[PDB]
């Protein structure tokens, strides 16, 4: 009966141009949509579709469908609408031309095999006020999501998309990639990105806004060692350890000391004397206005 209209879309108008990538739930593809807004008669768009189509997944849809179309703001991916009208169901979002902010991040790092083109943005290492400016979009979208008690449970860069000009928006929130080393398999269809999680959530299996600030501060450091998976020496097991026993992530090489700072804050073993989601925003867009100078030994 009541509930939120999401925008349905005519099979017709969606012409798939080929995969760009694979998960759990399915495929998403690159595609043209006719007449999806009047601005624009024919334009590219990023396509989610569903793998296996019983009621079971057709419910999880609905509500996805239903929560994607809620949840709009400057810093998460716009959502156009969905298609049910036959298998394979179908959601459809904005074309974001740099991908997922980590294979984004991991191209203009300096271990890159090969050197980064666009038109957007120089190839090879970004600069600091850029660093931050991807930062400061990241926890934008994170303090809308906390204003509206959403909890983000996989907050992480690989769910982050990076578009023309580099604006930075949240992309997926779970609810889907298949099975990375980010993942700890710890029963049939519970997996947990236990990485970025904090010690209340492996502990006492709580999350709340304040797990996720935890798991923001991952995110910076993601960024800032352009996508290094945390702990990478670790073993799921020796990650548990260290983040159950306080051991904190080196400051990378390419941060400077006032965000590391932010980063310390964020993992706090004490969920209430973490500074809040908005403080760490406000610190971060006034770090990006004046990104400070840093060297290197
Ligand atoms: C298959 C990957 C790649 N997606 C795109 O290249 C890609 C480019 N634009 N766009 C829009 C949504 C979208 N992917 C893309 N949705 C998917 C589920 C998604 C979201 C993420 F945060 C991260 C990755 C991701 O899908």
């Amino acid at each position: 009966g009541s509930g939120i209209r999401v925008h349905h879309i005519k099979r017709r108008d969606i012409v798939l141009k080929w995969e760009l990538g694979e998960g759990a739930f399915g495929k998403v593809f690159l595609a043209e949509c006719h007449n999806l807004l009047p601005e624009q008669d024919k334009m590219l768009v990023a396509v989610k579709a569903l793998k296996e189509a019983s009621e079971s997944a057709r419910q999880d849809f609905q509500r996805e469908a239903e929560l994607l179309t809620m949840l709009q703001h400057q810093h998460i991916v716009r959502f156009f609408g969905v298609c049910t009208e036959g298998r394979p169901l179908l959601m459809v979002f904005e074309y974001m031309r740099h991908r997922d902010l980590n294979r984004f991040l991991r191209s203009h790092g300096p271990d890159a095999k090969l050197l980064a083109g666009g038109e957007d943005v120089a190839p090879g290492p970004l600069g600091l006020g850029q660093l931050l400016a991807v930062a400061s979009q990241v926890a934008a979208g994170m303090v809308y999501l906390a204003g509206l008690h959403f909890v983000h449970r996989d907050l992480a860069t690989r769910n982050c998309l990076v578009g023309q000009g580099l604006v930075v928006k949240i992309g997926d929130f779970g609810m889907r990639d298949i099975y990375s080393t980010d993942y700890y398999r710890v029963g049939g269809r519970t997996m947990l990105p236990i990485r970025w999680m904090p010690p209340e959530s492996i502990l006492y299996r709580k999350f709340t806004t304040e797990s996720d600030v935890w798991s923001f501060g991952v995110v910076l450091w993601e960024i800032f060692t352009y996508g290094k998976q945390p702990w990478y020496q670790l073993s799921n097991t020796e990650a548990i350890d260290c983040i159950t026993q306080g051991r904190e992530l080196e400051r990378p090489r390419a941060c400077p000391p006032e965000v590391y700072a932010i980063m310390r804050g964020c993992w706090q073993r004490e969920p209430q004397q973490r500074h809040s989601i908005k403080d760490v925003h406000a610190r971060l867009q006034a770090l990006a206005q004046a990104p400070p100078v840093y060297l290197d030994v």
